[PDB]
């Protein structure tokens, strides 16, 4: 809970300003109402719902952060419409139901971290029929070619393959680095130009989903290429809606959207797959939720003319920056 | 424990000669001798070791870097020679006590995360008349001029002075940002024309310091000032010593040798102070260690003839990477 961090999170425009645009747009939904605000990140949240004339924001609260956000909201004068519980949702309590949860729980690929469990966690507090900002959230995906980045891979490995490196045969670790590289997810953004297909979109409506759901999570696809040439892997984005009662705002993380700090993520095969233009490359994406606040990345994918696949395994936990 | 990691210290080309150099030019300290890798950082240490014909190489590694070590022992044929021994030092046992202890101990500020005191207390199966690799550990610091990296630090600092960010006052979370950005230290290298004084030396010497002991080391400095002008801070860097029985290999991080992963360190001063030519700067840093695996250090700086204080608290648990 460093207040860089902080600082970063605030500095991302896009995020800070496209959360506080869908709260003072639909103004409706906060006036004289009582929200829920379990996120934040950037810490600034309770004080958009604030601006908007929210009666009463009850604001949990991570242990850092709890301090934090009480130094600000006695100096902007506003002890009496938030109150900062330290702490976390599946751990306090709270005195009232709520008619609206805000929040920022979007992790890289939206899911990492497992912050959006917490978040759907909180519905326990939420009155029938009330919403949450985001509601919903949609996972994109598309195949790609990369050479440049496939390759890449086993030049990184290749350091391994030297029989002599001051007196010492590495090459037997070879094969264990080449898997361990291919096993991070691409943090860093793209041209659309390397996209193969048409992206495929998965939907998690938050105000339905039970937080059981996001410990499996099964994406199928069938893309129909575009383009004639490699698959090196699977490209990933994902979009927030904040659907109000008068207006609904989009938060993108799309490479065809101005850069945030979420990017994009990459998910290389281990063996490229040949695929033609009119070609149908399917299969099926499985995140299984892991014991260090990640997903365990599954990818199989054939292209179905050819039948030939690949079969990747995945940890989010360790992802490559750049 | 990642390959890549490891990696990364092995393409350190002067941290792997130097160690490699100090080890085969004292090789008359390894034939027929019994081993000691405690490190391991990167596994090769044992390589070494046993190019220069030691006897037995007991390896204390971690858990994964142990399969990792052990691939590479039985693919170079050296089964009969090193033995992989999987856990800490401070918990597993040997058969026999050693003759040499070889590690890589070294983090930024040559203590940092307190692997030292794992060096140290495997004196516990070490000989009487034993040797270790490295033998001493030399702490070189110098104040410093650098406005561009002060104001530069100052102006992140000055995010959290701001009265209204989208209607938010931060303003009284300054001071506590400040008091964040300049506690943590700046790892980069500079020229050595920024260095306002010649450096002064604190020695520890692995062979006698006791695992007691690395929990405060007081550090003493009296410079004679060469330049006038704003002291912005402290450069911190280290020599390290391996004292064979032919001869002495010392492996430096100084700004005017080549350049190694570690960089070189600074603590700027929340304020410079002013100095002239023939002035001392005196004063003491403080290394308090913490729980878990880091320092908490106050540096206490003053020019003797006027004489400006500063007192700074800096925390080796970041830090500022460039
Ligand atoms: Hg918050
Ligand atoms: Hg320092």
């Amino acid at each position: 809970g460093y207040l860089s961090q902080q600082q970063n999170m605030m500095q991302d425009y896009v995020r800070t300003g496209t959360y506080q645009r869908a709260i003072l747009q639909n103004h409706t939904d906060f006036k004289d109402k009582i929200v829920l605000d379990v996120g934040c990140g950037s810490g600034i949240l309770s004080f958009f719902a604030a601006q908007a004339g929210a009666r009463k924001i009850y604001a949990v609260e991570a242990s850092t952060m709890a301090q934090h956000a009480e130094v600000l909201v006695k100096s902007n004068n506003l002890t009496d419409r938030i109150v900062v519980i330290p702490g976390k949702v599946e751990e306090v309590s709270l005195p009232e139901q709520v008619d609206i949860i805000i929040s920022e729980p979007m992790g890289y690929m939206l899911f990492n971290e497992r912050m959006l469990e917490s978040y759907l966690h909180a519905k326990k507090y939420l009155k029938p029929s009330g919403n949450m900002f985001p509601t919903i959230g949609d996972v994109h995906l598309a195949p790609f070619t990369d050479e440049q980045l496939y390759m890449e891979q086993f030049t990184k490995a290749n350091f391994w393959y030297q029989p002599s490196f001051h007196g010492v045969d590495l090459s037997a670790l070879r094969g264990a680095a080449v898997d361990e590289y291919f096993r991070q997810p691409v943090v860093d953004t793209f041209d659309i130009r390397i996209l193969m297909a048409k992206s495929v979109k998965y939907t998690v409506n938050f105000l339905e989903a039970k937080e059981g759901d996001l410990h499996r999570i099964e994406i199928p696809f069938k893309f129909h290429m575009l383009h004639s040439g490699l698959v090196h892997g699977l490209a990933f984005w994902f979009d927030v809606a904040f659907i109000g009662s008068i207006m609904t705002v989009w938060l993108s993380t799309a490479p065809t959207e101005p850069l945030t700090h979420w990017y994009q993520v990459r998910c290389l095969f281990q063996s490229p797959l040949f695929a033609k233009a009119g070609d149908t490359l399917s299969g099926t994406c499985l995140l299984i939720a892991n014991k260090r606040q990640s997903y365990d990345i599954s990818i199989v994918a054939q292209v179905d003319q050819t039948g030939s696949k690949s079969s990747n395994l995945l940890d989010l936990k360790n992802p490559f920056f750049r």
